[PDB]
């Protein structure tokens, strides 16, 4: 599984972002909130589809059509990463197609549908961003870092109270800052760039970090689980940071609460 | 205080936008940090110069050069608006130029460096970005909302319990989503277009919601008091929404805390 499958997915990434972008330019409280799905739908069928067109052998993975990833060569994706925004007409909705063989990450293009900037990185040839060689910040202490990361959608009592006794934590040490964007794709997209030193978030799947992941590490981050060590895909939390010292720090500093 | 006010304040935002968003073509940990303030500076007295060198008996307000403002034409600018971003090289950086006369504001021009959007609007003649007339989202129901706000500097034990405890609030009635982009500008004048529908903050500062002002209101949307009623600008707090029932919604669900 080599570059017909990256030169497709960034190809469908393109479509699937531009269909998406004009989408925004909609007029009402609930008729966009379908015109949404509609479009979530109409990417990706698109891209799940024209990938199967071709390689009509490979595995999928997506938001509508569990994560349960074989040793297959399998594409994982998020047809539409931020729909609350979209939903809005918030200028950050995201398009992430990641492609795994020997069920670990070999690439991943992430899409910025309004600000056109497109993230890619395969395994072995790091990351970029509109043909510009992105690297991870290269920061170490939290008291310099701008922390990123999202609210998830379970509204419960239980939950709110640690997500928040959370976001303290990194706040009580002398983090400089934390941004909701409201996108973990362009999040950890930022973070590889060098615009983020950490992300962090619990309620996350796996076709959110499938392609960043990959890209955050050819970029030179690394990405680990809210414990430590290894980081598990079909887990729904993360702990990717600017470095390997920051990513412990950022641990050695949460408490967990998933599923 | 008309027009040749006003096409300067442009015409200066946009060169004050340039010169800053070439600055983040940078290259480090702390000497980023002063090409930003060089920039700041760099940027300020561009500004408050140029419309000095004009106009050479209007009064100026900014982060560098107390927010006392009397009935005299007074400008009030935040030369670089989201410093802590610029700092990382994060894509929401702002600089904006408001201008007062008789002591309420007459209009304002805040501008996307990066995203080169250009919000402006004046009394009387509503508010547009890119010559793209704009409208308050026109929302109600806080399980219908997106809300935006921005953490503040004080680190301080007493502040961030309350911060903390504030945002939860609106999180547990069951507005959609929390967002920190890190720039009060931008996100006043995302709720100003429609992106959003409501924004808060307390340790805020006049010359932030001077211009974003002006422009939420031309737009349609309500710019009060954290209490209700009235908006105190020499004050550090603010309550803008996307109408009149949003506004009073979001506050009697909110507690004060500031200076
Ligand atoms: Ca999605
Ligand atoms: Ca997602
Ligand atoms: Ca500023
Ligand atoms: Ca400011």
């Amino acid at each position: 599984p080599w570059e017909e499958c990256f030169q497709a997915a960034v190809q469908l990434a393109l479509r699937a972002g531009q269909i998406i972008r004009k989408a925004l330019t909609e007029e009402t409280k609930t008729s966009a909130a379908d015109l949404v799905t509609e479009t979530d739908h109409l990417v990706e069928d698109l891209i799940i589809s024209e990938l199967r067109e071709r390689f009509p052998s490979h595995r999928f993975i997506a938001e509508e059509a569990k994560c349960v990833l074989t040793h297959s060569p399998t594409w994982i994706i998020d047809p539409i990463d931020g729909t609350c925004n979209f939903v809005h007409r918030f200028p950050t909705v995201a398009v992430s197609i990641g492609f795994a063989v020997r069920q670990e990450l070999e690439f991943g293009v992430i899409y910025h549908c309004t600000e056109e900037r497109l993230y890619t990185g395969r395994r072995g040839r790091g990351a970029f961003c509109n043909g510009q060689r992105l690297r991870v910040s290269g920061e170490t202490d939290l008291s310099k870092a701008l922390v990123l990361t999202e609210i998830g959608p379970k509204r419960d009592p239980a939950t709110l109270k640690l997500f928040l006794s959370n976001m303290e934590r990194l706040l009580h040490a002398k983090a400089h800052g934390v941004r909701v964007i409201g996108s973990s794709t362009l999040a950890l997209c930022h973070l590889a760039s060098g615009a983020a030193d950490a992300y962090y978030q619990f309620g996350l799947h796996c076709w959110d970090l499938a392609a960043a992941t990959v890209i955050i590490r050819e970029a030179g981050g690394i990405v680990i689980d809210t414990s430590g060590g290894p980081l598990d895909l079909m887990a729904c939390r993360v702990v990717a940071a600017s470095t390997r010292e920051m990513a412990m720090l950022i641990a050695q500093a949460l408490q967990t609460i998933n599923y």
